């Protein structure tokens, strides 16, 4: 089974966010997923074969048809691994516990908890104008979200460090509530008590877009790893 | 049809583990072009046409066969998108610069193969090694190194973006083999007599992990596999 990997993290640190990934093909690579959409308007989320577009005006949007992305991750998703989260776990705490009972750091997974938080930090990225600045600056004013005692569901992937820049070393997680309202690109949260299930996957097809953007961006950023922390992180 | 295969990553052969599960009987479910190494480090693999061989130390060239292994390799369907003619005497540093500013984009992957005659090609040949394994900069001090001068032949291999390094190997990745279907092995450097260049574009790259204990245990965090991989790959 495969990571189908739409573009690279590093073109969308350059600026580059049209891609022509269509979301209509979502069906054909995966019914789980994260990532974005073009301009930069909103956070991708989806599984079970429902997705959406969370922005940061507080609504959360059915994926449909001529949606493009120029960064997003999708998988088949299959329950490989169950565990469960009793009570109160911190992120570094949850993260510490379930990278330890991975049989490997080296394959790819893709993650999902559902339940109640006692605390949700997101941002959602938001819609940016041309000419397109880089996504260090992009996200300097980007809205974050404080959830309390929520219910819903974090989803996303685990990478290993070899592929950190194609996609996140470590992991990517997005957040929706149970109301189909709100969530976006998770910085931390706490858990009061959740379902976790993994799935492993073997493979990672990356595919690159067929845009003059793409092919004309520069991704010979020396310091990509920091900014992609800077971007990805609180 | 547009996809580099990629069996394994570099990172963990650089950790020394040579031992993977891809089996050559396989290769042609996936392209008839690449290049890579073989279980145990037993040599350096090099194909084009459908038609792959094992390069070892003691100068021969051996077809591979079905269950031939492989740590780390790279295949593609080769198609002829372009085509180019180096009409003369022509370095490395040269050609590399001269190609690589005529690719539509540097952030894909290419195939490419120098079909002619080479006033010099320089290579080496990895060579068996045994468990305990050490890590492949140790592996590689011992090498065979061998120069060839005036000699047919092909090289073949990738351009790599850098975002992939540490997958494969940023750059170019070339292999060699003679006309003659001796010798060859992994190129350091050459100078180009004449010869005709065929490059294939690639819109996706396909990793595939093993499904190894050796790969699931291994260390793949080196902060410094970048120089590493430069050290291992040049002369
Ligand atoms: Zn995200
Ligand atoms: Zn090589």
């Amino acid at each position: 089974s495969q990571i189908y990997q739409v573009s690279t993290m590093t073109s969308l640190l350059d600026g580059v966010y049209d891609g022509d990934f269509e979301l209509s093909e979502i069906p054909k690579y995966g019914d789980f997923g994260i990532g974005t959409f073009n301009k930069l308007d909103g956070e991708l989320i989806g599984f079970d074969g429902e997705f959406y577009r969370l922005r940061s005006d507080g609504t959360a949007t059915p994926v449909q048809n001529g949606d493009r992305s120029p960064f997003c991750s999708f998988t088949f998703f299959t329950p490989d691994m169950t565990h469960k989260i009793d009570a109160k776990m911190t992120r570094e705490d949850f993260e510490k516990e379930i990278n330890s009972m991975l049989p490997s750091r080296n394959l790819f997974y893709a993650i999902r908890i559902d339940g109640l938080f006692k605390k949700v930090q997101t941002r959602t990225v938001e819609l940016q104008e041309k000419p397109y600045v880089p996504m260090v600056e992009a996200v300097k004013t980007q809205p974050i979200f404080n959830f309390d005692n929520v219910r819903g569901t974090i989803v996303g992937f685990l990478t290993p460090a070899y592929a950190n820049g194609i996609a996140v070393s470590g992991y990517h997680l997005h957040f929706i509530d149970e109301g189909r309202n709100s969530g976006g690109h998770v910085f931390d949260y706490v858990l009061e008590d959740c379902t976790v299930t993994i799935s492993q996957k073997m493979n990672m097809n990356l595919r690159l877009p067929n845009t003059a953007d793409f092919f004309n961006a520069n991704l010979d950023n020396p310091d990509f790893a920091k900014d992609i922390e800077t971007t990805e992180g609180s």
